[PDB]
């Protein structure tokens, strides 16, 4: 007497064709029904929400999305046994509690986005989401908002690029047995000004005294989810190369030059080489444990970079699939921890297969921006593709100079003992990172002299405008954990230098750059391990 | 009444021309008189030695040389005031004790050699050496044995190549005010079968109650000589790059593969990949803390290398001046600590001037044999110059593979946490190293897990014959200090692999390769820091 869905969902020859679609489905097992419910019932339950429900915008590292009568009816007929049975059949999940229900209504409006994840929380068995776009008009693909599925190139290593994506329509449902490590999906940012209404939900383990219930099963699942060995599949790695004994020795000695100050002055702005610049820079750090230099690079370099970068954004075509990223550039992986372009001093890697990865793990090389610089320059119009790189690689060498670190030690009265340097490019479509702590060196933590902190520096070279604030994304965020505690929320800017000294409690990330960004965010990141001087 | 020298040495217009030669002399202040003594007196004092004195061969890292009536007369007339006065005048040393005398007779016979040093021990003021070759025949330049002076490119940083060299004759004397840090000289190996007799000596500070004596002066000199900051001018450096967290993590895990064993088998010989090979290799190390694998590399590689190397020795022309060393090769400096060719993963450096050095210190890059490999291969007959390199660089990458270190960890039940790899070439004319200990990491020694030892490995790929024993040099020596204790004295061989685990007490060096060697000694050296597993 609840057969008020699409009559066909009850026709067994449709049901059977459906279990065999889900079976053949790629990259993991998922399915979609095109007009799930009685058209009249949706229009009603949409109309209702539209006039009764308040949706407020929320933003974290992983998403931006606006959250929160006969809607009740829809909730009953979905957790109805007539439907649960059918669902757990075509989907091959077996039994699923109609007692423990959970749904959520959300609108995705322009700029709203959920990026990659596997939906695997606690007790969820099957995940589904019915869509509620405008019934009267067709939802075009280019509007965005599509649901995207990720091929896994290793259990718990989703490929950076999605391989499936459906443009959902009004009465459409998408769902999938939640298979841990594989069911990676996200929702493509909404690139147009509209409000895509949606009802997400989840069926769960059958509960105590419920049809299909097995004792201890529920916990044999969630307690199962606890390992970190996946660390090895993070590129780039969060580990710092140690400094030559002479670099560190030299620094200590200083804290117990006419040629040095001229070296420094050919990259950094006179304002910060001056005694009173340095003096102020010293004052600020001592108190804030950070410093936020404006117009850091001197004009000659600031000009050149801006020129080659603004020129690469315009005359050039940014690769948007990982397979398309060409040397010197690598793409950061996996997509459920981050996704951005970058050049480190290392040998070229394009991870498409498990073997590509394993290769790089066995043949692990050390960073060398000089060799890299040489190699690019030997090649040589697409060459503007390298104009920006050469410019930026020169910039990399400079911050790898023992003189620069001397300058750095001076500002901070801290001695650099290690170094990592990465020049990164976040593209409006795709790039971002998520809130994470820093990875102190395991070899060093067994040592007093090196304090439990990482000196993190970021030199933004983002040329374009409108990064305020910060509905365009790309902003860098630091903050504590355990109500908000954001310590820095710096939108992308041109020619700024940020220095934080992070302990464990501080989490950082640069927010997904929105598709509507006028350019990619460029910057040079640099971490150092640090001793007391 | 001792005017039985060359009458002219007493003529003041010769004396004055002499102080102005020593003044203009390069690279530091030194002089030579062509027929110092009464010809009859030398012939007598030579004849005497020839028939009364026993000379026995002695050998250390720095030299090979045979050591040990009217000779007494020569000793009196040299420490005579008539002469001391004149000497300390033309030389500008002031007063010099005729009380505290010291001389030494030595013959240099074929293969005998003293390499670079500054003669600066204790109280010596001026250093001299009168020669006693065959009076009747002329000592030709190509016989070798010449005295050679080194330009200093920094106080206590002698240039690798000598800039002066005189072929001494019978009645010739060479001498120089001993100026610490600059007076670097050596004697070119004697390349011919003859016995060059010589009387070395030294004038000292004036002593207590002696003409020209100042109290506390003597000790204000020797106690002056005590600093280590010169470490920074050693290339290559004796410091190890740390391993990625995954490499070490992986090793621990193993000590708490069908694809690995096929990887290993494409460089190393089946004999040592077999379970019983491995088993024996394990037994040996556990007891000897070392192992000396014979025919290590498999035949296909052993053959290829031998081919390209034997081919580079023949068809090619080895650079013999540092300025001539071309990429990929660097020369090790300074010459009073070592001198040999080598390729490390690093960017090309040719140190001729103080600025060349400083450049490299400021722009310190990390090793990368892959980039290096690429760069060589892009270039391309002189190209055999690279045939051997490509062959050897491939060999380098293999020992930098996380798989190989896994294999290494297995033999030793030790975990590699760091790595340095150098492929080196010792040339018959010039190359060698001296007895030194290992340089434990200063950052790590503050840590229990890493034991106080370095795992040192050497893969000799010396093709030629006659390295026995070991009058040709090039042998690798380990030993303790504080009577002989040599722990290993392995002449150069083809395709051997040596593994020692050195603590502090063990000193190593590869002996000066003699000019008469049939080829250069080639090898791949590799050091690792090590944790307990
Ligand atoms: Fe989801
Ligand atoms: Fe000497």
């Amino acid at each position: 007497i609840k057969g008020m869905f699409n009559p066909k969902i009850w026709d067994k020859t449709f049901q059977d064709g459906l279990k065999k679609e889900i079976e053949d489905s790629q990259p993991y097992n998922w399915g979609t029904i095109h007009e799930l419910v009685n058209d009249d019932l949706l229009r009603a339950v949409r109309k209702e929400i539209e006039t009764e429900i308040h949706f407020t915008k929320k933003e974290t590292d992983i998403y931006r999305v606006n959250q929160s009568p006969n809607l009740f009816k829809l909730r009953q007929i979905l957790y109805s046994k007539q439907y649960r049975d059918f669902f757990g059949y075509v989907t091959k999940a077996g039994k699923l509690s109609g007692s423990k229900t959970d749904m959520s209504i959300n609108t995705y409006t322009k700029g709203c986005h959920l990026l990659t994840h596997d939906d695997v929380i606690g007790s969820r068995r099957i995940s589904f989401i019915l869509y509620l776009p405008d019934p009267d008009r067709k939802w075009k693909s280019h509007y965005g908002g599509g649901l995207r599925l990720f091929p896994s190139i290793l259990p718990n290593v989703p490929h950076s690029d999605p391989s499936a994506k459906l443009v959902p329509q009004f009465n459409q449902i998408a769902f999938f047995k939640v298979l841990p490590g594989f069911s990676f999906h996200d929702v493509e940012e909404v690139k147009v000004d509209k409000h895509r209404l949606s009802i997400q939900g989840w069926y769960h383990i059958p509960q105590v005294g419920e049809e299909g219930y097995i004792p201890g099963e529920e916990e044999a699942w969630v307690r199962n989810n606890t390992s970190n060995v996946l660390e090895d599949f993070e590129f780039p790695k969060d580990e710092r190369n140690i400094l030559s004994f002479h670099e560190v020795k030299h620094f200590e000695k200083m804290l117990k030059s006419e040629a040095e100050f001229t070296y420094l002055s050919q990259y950094i702005s006179p304002e910060h080489l001056s005694s009173k610049g340095i003096e102020k820079l010293q004052k600020q750090f001592v108190e804030n444990s950070s410093l936020q230099i404006e117009s850091f690079l001197n004009d000659d370099k600031s000009e050149l970079l801006k020129k080659v970068i603004k020129q690469k954004e315009l005359e050039q075509e940014c690769p948007y699939h990982s397979k398309d990223v060409k040397a010197p550039w690598k793409t950061a992986i996996p997509p459920h921890k981050a996704r951005y372009l970058y050049i480190d001093g290392k040998e070229y890697r394009n991870f498409q297969t498990e073997a590509d990865i394993l290769e790089a793990l066995n043949n692990n090389d050390l960073p060398n921006f000089q060799f890299t610089k040489d190699a690019i320059k030997i090649i040589s119009s697409r060459e503007n593709n390298f104009d920006a790189e050469l410019a930026l690689i020169d910039l990399a060498v400079f911050h790898k100079s023992t003189i620069f670190k001397k300058y750095l030690a001076l500002l901070t009265s801290l001695c650099p003992v290690s170094e990592q340097i990465l020049i990164r490019r976040f593209r409006p479509g795709m790039d971002f990172t998520l809130a994470t702590k820093c990875r102190f060196n395991e070899l060093l933590k067994s040592n007093p002299d090196i304090i439990d902190a990482v000196l993190e520096g970021t030199l933004c070279l983002t040329p374009s405008a409108g990064w305020e604030s910060g509905e365009l994304g790309g902003y860098e965020l630091y903050m504590m954990d355990d109500g908000d505690s954001v310590l820095i929320n710096d939108p992308p800017a041109w020619n700024t230098f940020n220095l934080v000294l992070r302990d464990e409690s501080v989490l950082e990330f640069v927010k997904y750059v929105s598709w509507s960004a006028k350019s990619s965010r460029w910057d040079v990141k640099m971490k150092w391990d640090v001793k007391s001087c």
